[PDB]
């Protein structure tokens, strides 16, 4: 198992990285400098995640201390829903790089398909809950990315929860410049993706897997919810190889080709998480660990439904 992956844009990609959703601001700090600290190279961030800043920090610290050198690091983030706009772009790209403190991103993904409504706002509704939705296309906006390789703010752009046809739509764009590099989605045992990942992986577009521990942390958790980590099927597996039950499901998706970004603000767990390039899933335990789906989803964006971008009534 090497440790990068080679995207369509040239450059190389580590394929296990920091997830920091829910990372509350007074501790992602500390994790991200822990997680450089032990190995990763790899840091998935989001605008929408309200602690970039206190990411920076950490990063900032660790390039000023010769921890790790700028191009040793991999930096990912994503364009907000109420920034899809031609002209709002490329300030969006400018305030995350300002909060983490840099002058380029690895990796910039359009974090949903849907526009919404530019203004304060994260998820502008109207006076009767539904999100308001932006005229704004998914291919204007891919055009805006585009720029912002043409600038310098960017090394790669892509996609995150773009379903097989708004992918083809890119990959159909008249004038296309840049292909997506990486589509990043979520998948795990029990939303196994088969289909979509096929598909990118046939176009030479590199899957990302998220919420790769069925995200125990999600904000809308119920307790009948299906839970991988407590899965005694899981659990049999971690054991015959000796490993812990969530290195296995970070295991799982490495040897799919994916690039994977567990969360964790657990200095013992960030350590834990790295140590999955000592042992090997057998061909028997991929196939079981896939027959566990369920199509079940952390994040179905359920305010958007009415979208016309909503990316899930496709089957993929
Ligand atoms: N593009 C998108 O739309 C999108 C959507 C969702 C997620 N993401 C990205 O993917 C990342 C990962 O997904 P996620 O945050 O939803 O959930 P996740 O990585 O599947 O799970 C995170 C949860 O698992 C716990 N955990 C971590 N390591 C553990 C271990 N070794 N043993 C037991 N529990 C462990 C964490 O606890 P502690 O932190 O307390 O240790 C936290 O509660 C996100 O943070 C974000 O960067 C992107
Ligand atoms: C379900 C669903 C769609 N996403 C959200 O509602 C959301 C909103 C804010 C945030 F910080 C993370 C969020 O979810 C994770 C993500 O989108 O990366």
């Amino acid at each position: 198992m090497a440790s990068r992956i080679l995207l369509n844009n040239g450059a190389k990609m580590p394929i296990l990285g920091l997830g920091t959703w829910k990372s509350p601001p007074g501790q992602v700090t500390e994790a991200v400098k822990v997680a450089i600290d032990v190995g990763y190279r790899h840091i998935d961030c989001a605008h929408v995640y309200q602690n970039e800043n206190e990411v920076g920090v950490a990063i900032q610290e660790k390039l000023r201390e010769q921890v790790v050198k700028r191009e040793e690091l991999f930096i990912v983030s994503k364009l907000w829903c109420t920034y899809h706009e031609k002209g709002l772009v490329k300030g969006a790209c400018q305030k995350t790089l300002s909060d983490l403190k840099l002058d380029y991103l690895d990796l910039y993904l359009i974090h949903w398909p849907t526009g919404f409504k530019p203004g304060k706002e994260f998820f502008p509704l109207d006076e009767s809950g539904n999100v308001v939705p932006s005229d704004t296309n998914i291919l204007d906006t891919w055009a805006a990315m585009e720029e912002l390789v043409d600038e310098g703010l960017v090394k790669a752009i892509g996609i995150s929860n773009f379903n097989h046809l708004q992918v083809e739509m890119i990959l159909n764009k008249p004038g296309l410049k840049y292909k997506p590099a990486v589509n990043q989605i979520e998948c795990h045992p029990y939303l196994t993706q088969e289909k979509l990942i096929q598909y990118c992986q046939s176009k030479g577009i590199v899957v990302t897997a998220y919420s790769p521990l069925g995200s125990p942390d999600r904000p809308w958790a119920k307790p009948e919810d299906p839970s991988l980590l407590e899965d005694p099927r899981i659990k049999a597996i971690a054991a015959k190889h000796n490993k812990t039950t969530a290195q296995v499901l970070i295991r799982f998706p490495m040897q799919r080709n994916l690039v994977v970004i567990p969360k964790s603000v657990t200095p013992e767990r960030i350590a834990e998480n790295f140590k999955v390039f000592d042992f090997e899933l057998s061909s028997q335990d991929m196939t079981t660990l896939l027959s566990y789906n369920r199509n079940w989803r952390v994040c179905a964006l359920l305010s958007c439904t009415s979208h016309k971008d909503y990316p899930f009534h496709e089957e993929f």
